[PDB]
């Protein structure tokens, strides 16, 4: 029932800065604030966004996570001189004092709950907190690395206390260790704690043992913290979406958090001057994507680090997109993860086995810039069969030219010749297709459909001619749809009841064996269908249902993920008439939020699908999540 998307941001925040001379913190500049807020305001964003005030942290609050000695000692800070801000600052590592700095900390904490109450209160379905200074490195009793106060842990803390969660899955993907979130929530198995970082085997600051991957939470918390060390630099999107695909999906699904938080710093991203990693801001479009399928899509984005002034507006720009629900931009080029991240991700997944059900079975500069992403004006025509009717979302619509009548006239000729209400599924298929590919003002649809054949072939070839490049298909069923995949512009992921042995590697087919049934359909999601499709990068997706074929659990789930291949530009056939299953296609379609799904998958399909990671991996990397064996 939640609706928009809220920006909390206040330009007070950017009147604190560094004062004297000190290059560890010359990059924290008040211009990280201004230029990430016009950056949202040039693209229309900001704008579309419910703008939620800041409010002060009261003390009671900041007790939460902080010591009363450390809040008295930072409580001191306004009125200091010069002289006596450098003496405080250098009890601390990597982090200055300001006058007004505890003043915007109880604002960046403030504006992290204000957040936390929007999102709760069902005000608003997402948002994002641009703040000064950042929290994920502050501890207990001390400031560190240009953080006073934690935002992301009081976040969670205060969630806790305030609507009695029992899971929070907080994702820190800044491209530095969160350690003070670690420490706060180590013996906590309520606040899931997953941080990839710059590591380069403890050499990169902040230096920690704690950082590696060995560190994975203490006591009754064991499980629940995932460090992914980066041991080098220059890692790319293909790096990054092998972490999500193969680390931290696979565990947040099954972990089912009440609520997301993300410590989202941007120096993570290509050209910024501590990360030095090479992901394009694009690639956050999809790690904010990729979790909106979590509880409910209830996400708190709230602002780390970012340095490049320029590199941090676009990445801010690509978050805030995702939130809206914007279509996300195609990423090309993707492939196998490099060889350190291969390891980090090989080692974290093996000490992580004893806690988890999808590693279980493993223990027997210069850039281009990005595009625009227009909203479409109909987000998802439906073509339900005639005469019935629905209720459709704002965002939908019903609903044949002559041209395109004739075309259908033209394709029955030269290949149905025996030809009733088929020819109308044909010529809708075309007009949606039309509309999705050709305007950017229908971005994708669903059409139910009689026969299957003649309307998986007429819908995939008008496809291949609209042009597509490329397609990805989809088809949950038994039979053998007319999809020849010889060219290899056509990729099929098959999921039916009965084996069928695959021979060559532009199918996937899965045979599941049925309480298993959704546990194992989503970690083959996660961890097989999403990293082929991402690698094959299909310029539109065709999904198709049999009404012969427990997918009523995950379709919600599946037609939401795969949304971030093709802009979005999914078309799902489905045969037969089903009101739950037709509603919730749309409904996964236009945008809505996926409600949450709560027994670990059995061991024939783990082994299923490994043969299938085996058979495929070395056509498709972004399948792999070892290192190569070399010859
Ligand atoms: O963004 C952050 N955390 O989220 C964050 C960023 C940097 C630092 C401390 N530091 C400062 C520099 C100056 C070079 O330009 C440097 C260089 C190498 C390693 C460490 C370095 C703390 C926190
Ligand atoms: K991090
Ligand atoms: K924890
Ligand atoms: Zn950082």
């Amino acid at each position: 029932a939640a609706s928009g998307s809220a920006l909390i941001f206040d330009e007070e925040m950017s009147r604190y800065k560094l004062l004297w001379t000190d290059p560890e913190c010359e990059i924290e500049v008040p211009e990280r604030l201004t230029v990430s807020y016009e950056a949202l305001r040039t693209h229309g964003l900001a704008q579309r966004c419910k703008a939620v005030p800041v409010r002060q942290a009261t003390e009671q609050e900041i007790l939460l996570a902080h010591s009363e000695e450390y809040l008295e000692a930072v409580k001191q800070t306004p009125g200091m001189n010069v002289e006596e801000l450098m003496a405080f600052s250098k009890k601390y590592n990597a982090v200055y004092f300001h006058q007004n700095i505890y003043h915007c900390a109880k604002l960046a904490a403030g504006a992290t709950l204000q957040l936390v109450d929007s999102v709760m209160k069902r005000e608003v379905r997402n948002g994002m907190a641009l703040v000064r200074p950042p929290g994920h490195h502050s501890q207990r009793s001390a400031a560190n690395g240009f953080c006073v106060f934690n935002n992301v842990a009081f976040a969670a803390l205060y969630a806790k206390k305030n609507y009695n969660l029992n899971r929070i899955l907080i994702v820190d993907w800044d491209v530095h260790h969160g350690q003070g979130i670690q420490y706060c929530f180590e013996e906590d198995p309520s606040v899931l704690y997953f941080s990839w970082h710059r590591y380069e085997h403890q050499s990169f600051w902040p230096n920690l043992p704690e950082s590696d991957y060995s560190s994975v939470g203490k006591g009754k918390g064991s499980g629940f913290n995932i460090n992914l060390p980066w041991n080098k630099v220059g890692m790319t999107n293909s790096d990054y979406l092998a972490a999500f695909f193969h680390v931290l999906l696979p565990v947040a699904y099954e972990f089912d958090p009440e609520l997301v938080i993300v410590s989202a710093g941007f120096d993570s991203a290509i050209g910024d001057p501590e990360g030095e990693m090479c992901a394009l801001p694009e690639i956050f479009a999809h790690l904010t994507h990729l979790l909106m399928p979590l509880a409910a899509g209830k996400m708190c984005v709230v602002l780390e680090g970012g340095y490049n002034l320029t590199s941090l507006g676009q990445s801010v720009c690509q978050t805030v997109h995702s939130l809206l629900g914007d279509p996300t931009p195609r990423i090309s080029g993707l492939g196998t993860a490099c060889d350190s991240a291969l390891e980090s991700i090989q080692n974290v997944r093996n000490v992580q086995s004893s806690y988890w059900s999808s590693f279980k079975h493993l223990a027997q500069i210069v850039w281009p810039e990005p595009l625009k992403r227009m909203p479409a004006s109909v987000r998802t025509v439906v073509v339900p069969p005639p005469g019935v009717e629905l209720t459709l979302p704002k965002n939908c619509q019903h609903s044949i030219s002559e041209s395109t009548a004739k075309e259908v006239q033209r394709i029955r000729d030269k290949h149905f010749h025996d030809l009733q209400n088929i020819l109308r599924s044909l010529g809708n298929i075309i007009s949606v297709l039309d509309r999705m590919m050709r305007s950017d003002e229908v971005c994708n649809g669903c059409v139910v459909v009689s026969d299957l054949s003649v309307s998986v072939q007429c819908a995939l070839q008008h496809a291949l001619t609209e042009p597509a490049e490329r397609v990805l298909v989809v088809y949950v069923g038994d039979g053998e749809l007319p999809v020849k995949t010889n060219d290899g512009k056509v990729f099929l992921v098959q999921i039916c009841t009965k084996e069928t042995e695959d021979k060559c590697v532009n199918r996937l087919t899965l045979c599941l064996r049925g309480e298993s049934l959704t546990a194992g359909f989503m970690q083959a999601l996660l961890g097989l269908i999403l990293p082929v499709a991402y690698e094959f990068n299909p310029a539109l997706v065709l999904g198709i249902v049999e009404e012969t074929a427990r997918l009523m659990r995950v379709w919600g789930h599946m037609t939401c993920l795969i949304q971030g291949l093709a802009r979005g530009r999914m078309l799902t056939l489905l045969q037969g008439y089903d009101k739950d299953l037709l509603e919730l296609t749309v409904s996964a379609l236009s945008g809505a939020s996926i409600s949450p799904l709560g027994r670990a998958p059995k061991p024939e399909d783990v082994e299923m699908m490994e043969k299938q990671r085996q058979r495929l991996q070395e056509r498709w990397g972004l399948l792999r999540c070892t290192v190569s064996e070399s010859w």
